């Protein structure tokens, strides 16, 4: 079945329900297989509209925040892919509705990020409520971002102008861009989530903002990086010539 | 053909085809009209359009772009694709819309997919149910083509190997961005401008024409990937070049 | 007083040409003179201009730029391409207008073709109607004859042939482009400025200006497009000879 | 307890210097605290700081920034260059400061040269006179140490000669500029914010902090500056060898 | 020569007069132009009551221009112009720093601007500004106009680059030239613009000539942005005629 977990946050501690549940529930999280067969009907059959089903479900995306009808809203956002075999930079997506009090996420490249709030929410020591577990998803996918950042700047502390071995400034240039392209976006999305004062937001204010800090610190490091890969470009340029 | 290339009527939820000898302008109805035909301003005088909206609607030069007239009244221009035999895909059209005294008024030099698969649609009685509906489509089957052309070139990039000169394409590929970029920038500051009016046609669809809007800000954030990954290539082949 | 080039009475919409000999300034008239004449100082003090406005209309340089003065009064400042024989077209003209007391007057030096163009319908009884059409005329006619220019650089990159070094002229393409972004940047922002003071002038012609503005606006973006193309086609050259 | 590296009293203009085990934070006392001692979150916690708020003031990673918190509490981030000995400068260390309930707890791992000094002017009892003046002298030391900095930078690019390669230290000068500008540039931003917050320890020195503001903004020009030399000398030295 | 004030002038009347160089009281109307850094300069300003920190920023190495608005209707305002001294070079742009502190015009320099040497000889004839509001201004436009001059001779260099000529290759120093103004002259326009802004009785009472005096700082940076085009497009010229032949 589409639906890989569905937990209810009616109080602080969260219980796992039947992953067969036909009706959303206010206070419930369900997280979805994005491209099963099943999951459009059980959206419309719920009342979610069908164009925001359909941009929900989409092919392409990008990061991104919707304002939808009375308190529900989409939220869009990428995530390192760190399944076996995959390129890193080939980001995934996660696509979440707030919908009649409701968090619906949809996923289709596995979330290590996610993967880590199901086993925290089994072990009883998950988020308290739907407003914590969205901003947990939030600074998750923002941590292995962090993370897959760590291992440019190791290949990038490498960089030795005498030494033709170390010339891997293509690589991480590539790897960069294909990360700059989605976590650019993802920084505004964070910051229309905030200004719209959801009360998933106003219920955590400053870790919401912490959250939008790090996004913000991710993309300048990005921009370090790539000024860093420029510089050791030139420096190549100038040790041909010396 | 005369100027009208074809005429729908709106007034009923299940959408008819009308003649294309109508000679005055009546509310729900769109008029899908060519440009370049000589009868097309006389008409548009004859229904009281001003002949300064008139002038900019049928300008020899256009930029994508939104302008509030007067009351309900507005002028929104697209550009798409250019799927025709002896044109580039990245030469592309022009479409000037009118809506105006509660009617939509398109107008174009050379036809477009997008606007020919509604109007398929809508012969199969399945296309959009109102002229709001009408305009989002054109909007998104706008955007549709768009990806469609840009998966082509995603192709083309991801071929390049500094290996094998064969598949140094990137100057078409960056030639190719470049005229497109030109015209889609201005697209999405069009359909921004669209929304901000707050047009009784996005009031009534307020969701999706935002997703409309993210549509077409991500395919400008695609064509400035596109136009990285081809400066990315250029160093490739340079940095290669000089070990070669 | 030999400053005064021509001098029209807007006061019917049938404009009627009077002497070059007026002393005051009327409501309605337009009053076109020669900037670097000795004289024009004295009119225009005589008739009340303040001497810092005087300075800065008759100044040695200048940007296009619209500046609020008191009153109803202001000033426009345009920059047209030089079409004169044997002239850089790129050697860019300044037409410098005060609006003032409800008159026109505005001053040259280097003619302007869009202008002489506008004496020469009112010559025939077919020029603007008003004032404020004819403002709109000054501005719509020098991005007219921008186009035309910009059209003649097209055609110079459309025949960049990357095989056939007698087609070679990208550094004078760009060196043009950028001489004419210098001013036509800040063009774009005076027409913003003059539109944003609710000046009677505008505000009888709203969608005329949005429009007149639009032009403007597509004539930036079509010069950032050909300088991309150009920057393109030095890479292009590049690319070529260090394959070949 | 052993986290908290000094303790001052600001409750008179003649600050006092305090017990090092102080488990309760007072108003208008100073905090100084290691950052990476594992008693700091408890201590912190304790005085009821939330969770989450301890989880982002000692994260692994930071960014100079500011954050409003509750009832006149903030969190403010600075970076400072490295005066370490035998430390890389631009390998800047991070401040991390808390006001809360009237208490300043700054926290620090790599230590800071500026806050030494205001420490020896307090031991020699000459020190800022309010926590409003210790802010203020905190976030203006740091901006000191990078100008002392950056004046051995300007030294080293104005000694360049093309003619001379000796003088090629400016890609060594280009590492550390960059370095430095990516934290310098969100430290103007976060005392901008901390200034339109309009916190009670801005608005009793409102000039102080608009010129502090300043100096950080001068900072951030100098150095765009410095990197448009460092260009500069590289197409001289491109031209210099192209030559031959 | 001696001393800290160079010139003290009285707008009190219409007719500027040439006033004592004594260390005394600042009175409204008046303008006194001083030597930055002579050690008396401090203490005067203190003794004016004007504040520690405020005179701190007016006195210190560094600065950049810019617009400051202080207590009541004081203000600070920062600028820069062509350094036309022998051992400098004009692009070593001086730094002006100016108070205007109780109603009158406190103006510091460390070496003398053209500018003002021209508004003192002015003043000398009979023939200056007529108030606090139009020495400003004067001061504001003078400093755009030598400006101006100097951009011509950069301009004068950029239209001599002939790429089949060696000898007219001076487009490194040219570029050096252009950055180094860049540098003081895009915030000098924000400077003009924040002083405008804040809605200054100085500013208010000529509010077309300092609208004016700020379209020309527009022109200029622009300018400059347009000639940087130029640099790097004789660059392109080069390079090509390099390789290719
Ligand atoms: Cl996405
Ligand atoms: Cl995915
Ligand atoms: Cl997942
Ligand atoms: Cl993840
Ligand atoms: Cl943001
Ligand atoms: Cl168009
Ligand atoms: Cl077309
Ligand atoms: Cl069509
Ligand atoms: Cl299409
Ligand atoms: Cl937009
Ligand atoms: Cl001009
Ligand atoms: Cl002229
Ligand atoms: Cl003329
Ligand atoms: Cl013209
Ligand atoms: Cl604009
Ligand atoms: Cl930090
Ligand atoms: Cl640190
Ligand atoms: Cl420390
Ligand atoms: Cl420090
Ligand atoms: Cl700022
Ligand atoms: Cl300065
Ligand atoms: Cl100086
Ligand atoms: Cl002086
Ligand atoms: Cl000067
Ligand atoms: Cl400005």
């Amino acid at each position: 079945g589409f639906m890989i977990e569905h937990w209810d946050f009616s109080t602080p501690m969260a219980t796992q329900e039947t992953t067969t549940a036909e009706h959303i529930q206010p206070n419930h999280w369900y997280h979805c297989e994005r491209l099963h067969p099943d999951i459009r009907g059980w959206l419309e059959d719920n009342h979610v509209p069908r164009a925001t089903v359909d941009h929900l479900l989409a092919d392409e995306s990008r990061p991104s925040f919707h304002p939808l009808d009375d308190d529900n809203f989409m939220l869009i956002l990428r995530g390192i892919n760190m399944n076996e075999n995959a390129s890193p930079e080939d980001m995934l997506s996660i696509r979440i509705l707030y919908f009649q009090g409701a968090l619906i996420s949809t996923r289709k490249i596995p979330s290590r990020a996610i993967m880590e709030i199901r086993q925290a929410l089994a072990e009883h020591k998950g988020p308290k409520s739907l407003a914590s577990l969205l901003n947990q998803i939030i600074e998750g996918l923002n941590g292995k971002i962090d993370l897959y950042l760590d291992t440019i700047e190791e290949t990038l502390n490498e960089f030795d102008v005498n030494d033709e071995s170390t010339y891997n400034h293509i690589a991480a240039q590539k790897a960069l861009i294909s990360i700059k392209r989605f976590i650019r976006p993802q920084q505004y999305a964070i910051r229309d989530l905030i200004e719209s004062e959801s009360e998933l937001v106003t219920s955590r204010p400053h870790q919401y903002r912490f959250a939008h800090n790090n996004i913000t610190r991710i993309n300048e490091t990005i921009e370090f990086y790539l000024g860093e890969v420029a510089l050791f470009q030139d420096e190549i340029k100038h040790n041909r010539d010396e």
